[PDB]
This record gives C-alpha cells, sequence and structure tokens, in this order.
RNA sequence: CCAGCCUAAACCGUCCGGCUUGUCCGGGCGGGGUCGUGGGGCCCUCGGACACCGAAUCCCCAGCCUAGCCGAAGCUGUUGGGA
C-alpha cells in the first residue's frame, strides 16, 4: 500500500515521503502507531498543499529579502 | 396495457470540527447535472419573457358502494276441504 510517513523512518525514509510497503506492516504498525497515514487520493491532495504552501511561503520570504538586497547594498 | 422519472460525480455557495491555519481535508444542507443520433461541468457568440409540455402530488365536482322508494291489468259461474 501507498502511505505517507510523517516521521523520520529508518528503512523507509524521511518525513513527507511516499513509499509503498506491505499492507500488514502499515495496517498493523505504521498506521496504528501514528507513524504514517494511508496515502488516499484525499491525503495526496492535502500534501500538495503542504508542499505548495511552504514553497511560495519561503519563495516569497526570499522574494521580499530581494528588495532589501537591492537597496541595503 | 401503455409512461416514464429521480439521483452520484465535475462545478459554485454555506454552516459545523479536525488539524501540521491552508486557494485544504472531510461531514451535513442548497444550486447545478442525468445522457448514447454520447451527455454533463467550467469559459465564449446568441432572442426569449408574457411561448409552450405538465403530473403518478394536492383541491372541487360527476359518477359509484354502504338504507330505500314508484311500479300496468279481473270479475262471475263451476267440481272441490281448498281454485
Ligand atoms: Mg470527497
Ligand atoms: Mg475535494
Ligand atoms: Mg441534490
Ligand atoms: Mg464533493
Ligand atoms: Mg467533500
Ligand atoms: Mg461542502
Ligand atoms: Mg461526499
Ligand atoms: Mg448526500
Ligand atoms: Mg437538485
Ligand atoms: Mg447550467
Ligand atoms: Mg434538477
Ligand atoms: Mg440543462
Ligand atoms: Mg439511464
Ligand atoms: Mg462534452
Ligand atoms: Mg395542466
Ligand atoms: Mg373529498
Ligand atoms: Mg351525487
Ligand atoms: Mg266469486
Ligand atoms: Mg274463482
Amino acid at each position: 500500500m501507498k502511505v505517507i510517513l510523517l516521521e523520520p523512518l529508518e528503512n523507509l525514509g524521511d518525513v513527507g515521503q511516499v513509499v509503498d510497503v506491505k499492507p500488514g506492516y502499515a495496517r498493523n504498525y505504521l498506521l496504528p502507531r501514528g507513524l504514517a497515514v494511508l496515502a488516499t487520493e484525499s491525503n495526496l491532495k492535502a500534501l500538495e498543499a503542504r508542499i505548495r504552501a511552504q514553497a511560495k511561503r519561503l519563495a516569497e520570504r526570499k522574494a521580499e529579502a530581494e528588495r532589501l538586497k537591492e537597496i541595503l547594498e
């Protein structure tokens, strides 16, 4: 199953990564112990938000320190 | 015998809570949509209100069921216990 781990996992990977693992492992350990979440079409969408949001969030914080770069120099 | 309709989804709006506050996620309500000569959504150009079609829902009556009522024309003999 496709899941989205919200935790630095050893064999799996870092947070926010999407990796397919054996059902039982996620169904009876990851998902239950809150290490990951079933990567449904609903969650993948809510992940595009965390990506795009923080993206233009720092992309705009650098686009603002872009004005101070032009003038303070 | 006779007859065809409603919805899910896209898409727009709202109220609620969840949470990593986000152009989001889900839930409930409303609008939209309903088809095979393919249809619908959103974006453009246009004439439609006063156009027409119209119930399987509601309303009035007719009619009918549950009691009834009117309804023509004869009398004398005669056998017989009795016409
Ligand atoms: Mg959904
Ligand atoms: Mg959605
Ligand atoms: Mg509806
Ligand atoms: Mg929806
Ligand atoms: Mg929804
Ligand atoms: Mg909603
Ligand atoms: Mg739904
Ligand atoms: Mg519903
Ligand atoms: Mg409707
Ligand atoms: Mg429309
Ligand atoms: Mg409709
Ligand atoms: Mg239409
Ligand atoms: Mg059909
Ligand atoms: Mg089409
Ligand atoms: Mg009519
Ligand atoms: Mg009546
Ligand atoms: Mg009567
Ligand atoms: Mg007599
Ligand atoms: Mg007599």
